[PDB]
């Protein structure tokens, strides 16, 4: 049996609360209705919050930019911690300097620009400038001509010892109701089922984004990471890593948990929310 | 260490010889030089022979067809035993009409057209024709656009109760010296690594083929399994399912087996052929 | 769609039934109550059956003594085709001479012997002589010290390059409504779960089994693929080990798809059988 | 290409070294021959050091007493850490009350105790006391049969919705130059190999110990990830935690990466070190 809790019930206990975006606070059609109430309210409660995501497909400015299109103007690019950032400063640390190849598009691979380094497509690698490529990094699935460049991304990684790099997103997303869609993720899934286990992953469910997020907190309150909630709606991602790390974690069935399959999933990881909610939706 | 046997001191042990193509008779720039001989040689001698393939792209005519252009007349269509054909005969008894819908070229998807049986591309399928698809078959890795249709695919299978079928190719083959490219088995196993397992897979190692060619020799001679030899260059597949069904195996070294590998990958396999060659070309 | 039919009613269509054993005529529980019903049945019509089943924990003739235990006298050994007579004609035939060491009682393991070879259990391996072990084989979760011969097996297998062999059971069978027991297979599991896939698997879903039976029957009678059903409690090894062979198969609910299931492992799969029944106990 | 680097030449650049243990500091051999000369080189130079270890089979006092059985005095518990520290820590915080099962010695399990959990191994658990039972750790492969107690927790976790939770230990360790045992993360790889993924893993690669020590390291000094270097002899654990946390990394080659080995497997990974060295051993 499971116990469904209303999200503004548990809000009262946190002092933070950390926000996965997709399956969260939308989907494939936008924003889920209402969420801007759920906004609206922490800031009337003086609550903190962030937005801990696996995306790595562009910069938080351009994300926090995409919800204020939307019209969630109160998340701003400081609230977003993606594990772009990660991967951002591990090039700026790890790679000295040459080339970075990328799949993706060139709008996923600005935010990664930086002096030293020059970003190009795999599509723009050959045997002229192999031996200067000193990482690959899966960005976006939308961009670049699989067919052609999934066989070069094979061989670029046979011929050059560099670190392969990916976000540890979902291996797919939904586009509509019915239908789904490979994701970056995915991408490397797929790659890593040729080549065997290869990419380096940042992002859920490992702990460095909530460390940063945490230490930031520190800077200007009294918090343990039991006063912080996790909400998400993926077990092996948010609700694993909020658990490892010693957060309190809230299943939402808004997104890859659905209702009528949460209790079996639960029951099969043995990943046991410390709370289920319907949704992060708070009725005005 | 390893006992290098001649191919040649190898033949008068057996009344056939089952050859592997790729890897053991030709390569990315055609036949393995020399290859002529072998085939004269066993003429000469009155011993039989049959090319036994995972190689489903074509007909076993085509692909005798292939062997002409490159000169060697003697490889008959008759000669040829293909998982394709085990894939036809699937088709011809487990589906019921409507629509197989295929991941190839229109050459690959001609020697399966049958009565009652539209052969599709999955780039023309939606929800129009959709719920007459009975069947997916893999057979190439060109013809279509994999971002749409790898895409496609995944939803089809989410979508339709239905059996996908692919040759057990390796998940990759080599395009140059230095160059692979992911095979249409590879393209299978990519579709796996996110869905699951879920292709019913055809050819070697299972032996079907070898039973079918058994069955042929035991209508005209007395043989028995151990009096035929299986000769390939892959361990898992050749090697593998020669050795399960009772054949004699002879691995060569001229393919995806090389012979700094060779010890070690036997070793970790277990996988042990009868003998070892340098090649299957005969000399003088 | 999930469209349960009448066993009884299937067979008049056929000469031959292959039944799996396990979950299809028996449980944890014993006898299927009324299985002798379908037996008495098949014999008053004419009709022939096998049973096909990847035990290989004792001789068909303790197999079939074992049914005779439980007051089913219709099942006799020469009617009983067990994975374990492919593992003895390969150790008769590719393996040559010395030991071949198991993991499994000395009950399962004598009778495999043939001239030249000499079974030993794991545990007398020595340094003194791995080097005659020329085989392994698993026949028995029981028999053994797990602690000392998984890990002493690891070890052989790192240190010879041997044959590794198992019967395909599933990873656990039932022990009672609530509890399972780690299987022979499932213990193979768990050793390349360390060492990777190492392995030679014999039985169901492989065709040799299929071959061998059908052979036989054609000798005797007129008998096409058409006129032979497969009837099996699990999808990836009886139904998806009949389809591919050419025979019609039944799923039957007693054993490991449950009514509650089974649409959804067929969809999850794709492994589509002929007919579904509830049960291979017939009526009058 | 592989550029071997003198050990005592880095150290300089580095306020702190991170110490993996086995095959860095100590073999199945006992510790390395003259390591006491880097932590008395490293007390001279107003250095520190801690050693960060997924060994969690005992408490940090009782390995450190096991240094100083062997005679090192050098370590001392304050600088040990170790991944039980995070499984106490979880148990302490994640877990209600109740009975925490295990599978190893009292003694592991000892360290864990606290007030409101009973720790009762596997092998007492029964219907009397399992709705009781919150958690399972995996602590150490001896002190339980591992027949009964592997199948009484395979039914154990089928049966309760609880997390099971283990030490990222490497799957096998050595014991002699020719043997290796099977490690209590291999214990949890096979369970999981019978029923998927199931287990919580603490220890490297995850960045948590390496978080701990940089939090205390900065509260005693002005300290940044520049100048810390983690010291491992394996690449998917010591070598690719403490890249992703942003560290230096230094690869030795007196454990699981053999000299023979360090560059193919750099390539297979792409997890490559900062450094190469010999050995953590230095000279005078
Ligand atoms: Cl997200
Ligand atoms: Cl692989
Ligand atoms: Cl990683
Ligand atoms: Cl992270
Ligand atoms: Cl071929
Ligand atoms: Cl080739
Ligand atoms: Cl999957
Ligand atoms: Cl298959
Ligand atoms: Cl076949
Ligand atoms: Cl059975
Ligand atoms: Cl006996
Ligand atoms: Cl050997
Ligand atoms: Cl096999
Ligand atoms: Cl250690
Ligand atoms: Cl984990
Ligand atoms: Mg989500
Ligand atoms: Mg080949
Ligand atoms: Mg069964
Ligand atoms: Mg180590």
């Amino acid at each position: 049996g499971m116990q469904i809790e209303s999200f503004k019930s548990l809000l009262p206990k946190y002092k933070c609360i950390f926000f996965d975006a997709f399956g969260v606070l939308k989907t494939y059609n936008g924003l889920l209705p209402g969420i801007e109430n759920t906004f609206d309210y922490l800031k009337a409660q003086g609550q903190d919050y962030y937005i801990v995501t696996n995306d790595a497909s562009r910069s938080p400015e351009q994300l926090a930019d995409s919800y204020h299109k939307l019209g969630l103007f109160s998340i701003t690019a400081d609230k977003i911690i993606s594990s772009g950032m990660i991967t951002k400063e591990y090039i700026d640390l790890k790679v000295d300097g040459g080339i970075v190849a990328y799949l993706g598009t060139a709008n996923s691979a600005n935010y990664l620009v930086s002096d030293g380094i020059k970003m190009l497509p795999v599509s723009a690698i050959d045997d002229s400038n192999i031996g200067e490529v000193n990482a690959l990094v899966l960005l976006d699935d939308e961009g670049f001509n699989w067919f052609h460049d999934l066989n070069k991304t094979v061989n670029l990684l046979r011929k050059r010892t560099i670190p392969a790099i990916v976000a540890n997103t979902d291996n797919t997303y939904p586009l509509t109701k019915t239908d789904v869609a490979i994701a970056i993720g995915g991408v490397a899934t797929m790659i890593e089922s040729i080549l065997g286990r290869r990419f380096i992953r940042f992002g859920k469910p490992d702990s460095q984004m909530f460390m940063f997020a945490y230490d930031m907190l520190r800077q200007k309150m009294e918090i343990s990471k039991r006063e912080i909630l996790m909400v998400g709606d993926t077990l092996h991602t948010d609700i694993l890593g909020g658990n490892k790390f010693g957060l309190d974690t809230a299943l939402v069935l808004t997104g890859n948990t659905r209702i009528d399959d949460a209790e079996t999933k639960i029951k099969s990881t043995g990943i046991v929310p410390t709370h289920i909610c319907e949704s992060a939706v708070i009725e005005l």
